[PDB]
């Protein structure tokens, strides 16, 4: 009563029910928005998309009708406290459930549709639960389990349409940072999964959009390694684009040729930074990073083109 697996079975049914509100005909706008940027309907059904409806505390009614108390909705990050009593956290918005690497719901990520929103924000999140943990939580790590630990490569995208992107371009080792920053403890769970018996083989491809935070993402690498720097790589699609208007305008095999078109991500970090520039301020920035990374081979090969660039 309360435990993990009653909230593990909440989360399921709102998947489902929510999943149902899709097809709804006020849920047409958040239809509109996957078929826009060509999401079909068996698409949305492999991600297990779905609209949380106009009703205040419909999912909750829903949910207690088969037995499930407040207390436990509040848990699950389902429900909370309203003035009329208990309402659905979730309100007139495109969902995506939230997966671990078995597949079980364990919170959902909830994007904006109406202008007459009360809340603001694009994007919404379930809260810090017992299940859910924003620091360890991954869009897509159960479709991508299998693929990452059999081909050795992760790709890291930023949005929730990005991974769906991937996965639809035959990108199938595609997940995201999902509400947050990446950084700590999705590395330690890829590295996980990704190592054969005993040592670390695999790579880690990180796709930024075509953006000023293109390199102001690609800082962080420096911010602690972790060694996974040496082994992480970095892609970055035509100007203005991301994953998903990518394969709008090009298709998905322009995906595929993306992930394939990786710098390392010293590389890249080390020569952005040179790039978007002088030589009194640019010797004092770069020779801190190349000075960070702990292999001296490494170090020593990088080091080379200091001079060149």
């Amino acid at each position: 009563m309360g435990s993990r697996s009653r909230l593990l079975a909440a989360n399921a049914a709102a998947a489902a029910f929510y999943a149902q509100a899709l097809q709804s005909d006020e849920a047409a706008p958040a239809r509109q928005y996957l078929t826009e940027r060509s999401f079909d309907a068996a698409a949305a059904r492999k991600f297990g998309c779905g609209f949380a409806p106009s009703g205040w505390d419909s999912l909750t009614k829903h949910l207690q009708r088969k037995g499930f108390e407040f207390e436990e909705l509040e848990a699950a990050g389902l429900s909370r406290q309203g003035r009329h009593g208990p309402m659905d956290r979730f309100h007139r918005r495109l969902l995506w459930p939230i997966r671990t690497s078995a597949g079980e719901v364990v919170g959902f990520g909830a994007r904006r549709l109406f202008d007459d929103d009360a809340m603001e924000a694009k994007y919404v999140n379930t809260p810090e639960t017992l299940l859910y943990k924003k620091s360890s939580v991954m869009f897509g790590i159960d479709l991508a389990k299998r693929d990452i630990a059999k081909g050795h490569q992760a790709v890291v995208v930023e949005g929730y349409t990005d991974v769906m992107a991937m996965h639809l371009a035959g990108v199938t080792t595609a997940v995201a940072s999902c509400g947050t920053a990446f950084g700590g403890e999705h590395l330690a769970m890829l590295r996980r999964l990704m190592m054969d018996d005993s040592f670390f083989r695999g790579e880690l491809i990180y796709v930024f959009d075509g953006d000023e935070a293109g390199r102001a993402a690609a800082l962080k690498a420096f911010d602690g390694e972790q060694k996974l720097a040496g082994q992480s790589f970095v892609a970055v699609a035509p100007d203005g684009m991301d994953p998903c208007d990518l394969r709008l305008k090009c298709g998905d095999a322009a995906l595929r040729d993306l992930v394939a078109r990786r710098t390392p991500l010293f590389e890249f970090a080390i020569r952005a930074a040179i790039a978007e520039m002088g030589r009194v301020a640019a010797l004092r920035r770069c020779v801190p990073m190349v000075g960070q990374i702990k292999d001296p081979t490494l170090r020593d090969e990088y080091a080379r083109q200091l001079a060149g660039w």
